[PDB]
């Protein structure tokens, strides 16, 4: 009972594999900001991992969670 | 060269340790969602490890980045 939202392609709310709260987040611009932000990984498929590497990320678990508010991935 | 929040305490907007980025958030409901939600995490130390489950986190790094909600005019 996880995020009603993308988690994972045609995104249409997934409800997680095994588990049970949070819903994690990650990424922002692309690399080459110059405005977009289209381009982001909502979800969960485990243990908020959290992860590592680029910008802005997140360990939600409040509902849904995750509408990149720029636009909507789709 | 981050942020200016709580982040070590009273505050004075530090801008905490070096290297070069970043402020870490973390926190919010007690144990005892029995109403309100204010005793946080928010300031820095290296490197956002990332963190644990509790419920609520991230790694923020927009400029600045944490004095927290509800609250009162200042």
């Amino acid at each position: 009972i996880v995020c009603h939202t993308t988690a994972t392609i045609p995104s249409s709310a997934v409800t997680c594999p095994p588990g049970e709260n949070l819903c994690y987040r990650k990424m922002w611009c692309d690399a080459f900001c110059s405005s977009r932000g289209k381009v982001v990984e909502l979800g969960c498929a485990a243990t908020c991992p959290s992860k590592k590497p680029y910008e802005e990320v997140t360990c939600c678990s409040t509902d849904k969670c995750n509408h990149p508010p720029k636009r909507q991935p789709g």
